[PDB]
DNA sequence: TGTTTTTGATAAGA
DNA sequence: TCTTATCAAAAAC
């Protein structure tokens, strides 16, 4: 399988990161990765759906 | 088992 | 401007 966009202790360093106010397209460029991503590892709650 | 796991854009509701 | 799951596929082998 492919491997895992963020390398485990930087999903320590994210969540103190956004939740001390962070945004997502900010940590998304610096720690490479694609905001969906983020969204999928530390979502929050409701405004939802689908599809690709 | 030429599979898999996982990303990431993207529709989508909100 | 957001969040959410979907989905095609990159990346690993």
């Amino acid at each position: 399988g492919r491997p895992r966009a963020i390398n485990k202790h930087e999903q320590e360093q994210i969540s103190r990161l956004l939740e001390k106010g962070h945004p997502r397209q900010q940590l998304a460029i610096i720690f490479g990765i694609g905001v969906s991503t983020l969204y999928r590892y530390f979502p929050a709650s409701s405004i939802k759906k689908r599809m690709n």
